[PDB]
């Protein structure tokens, strides 16, 4: 994919409706049914500490940036066959960049 910035405040909102469920992303947060974020950019895949991946997740070994997180994003399941999840993907381009900006820095 190709991230643009966007705005960090529709981010939050499409966090809180569409991620939050299964994640957090504050540093020491929880575990829920997906690994906490904190630390996601700039770290390979499978590496949230104390949460227990599918081997599709740790194979895939991506190093998380804002453009293949994008695409990651649009179907999680197409990017990581075999990945486990009742999550389709985040369609809208502007979400994705929307949500990624937000998460860039929440993550931080
Ligand atoms: C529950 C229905 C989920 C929703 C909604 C979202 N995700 Fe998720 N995510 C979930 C699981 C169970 C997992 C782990 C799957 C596995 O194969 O083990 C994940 C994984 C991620 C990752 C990868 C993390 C890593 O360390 O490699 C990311 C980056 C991620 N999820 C982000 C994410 C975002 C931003 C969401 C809202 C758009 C989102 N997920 C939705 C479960 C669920």
């Amino acid at each position: 994919a190709e991230f643009k910035a966007g705005s960090a405040k529709k981010g939050a909102t499409l966090f809180k409706t569409r991620c939050l469920q299964c994640h957090t992303v504050e540093k020491g947060g929880p575990h829920k049914v997906g690994p906490n974020l904190h630390g996601i950019f700039g770290r390979h895949s499978g590496q949230a500490e104390g949460y227990s991946y599918t081997d599709a997740n740790i194979k895939k070994n991506v190093l998380w940036d804002e453009n293949n997180m994008s695409e990651y994003l649009t179907n999680p399941k197409k990017y990581i066959p075999g990945t486990k999840m009742a999550f389709g993907g985040l369609k809208k381009e502007k979400d994705r960049n929307d949500l990624i900006t937000y998460l860039k820095k929440a993550t931080e």
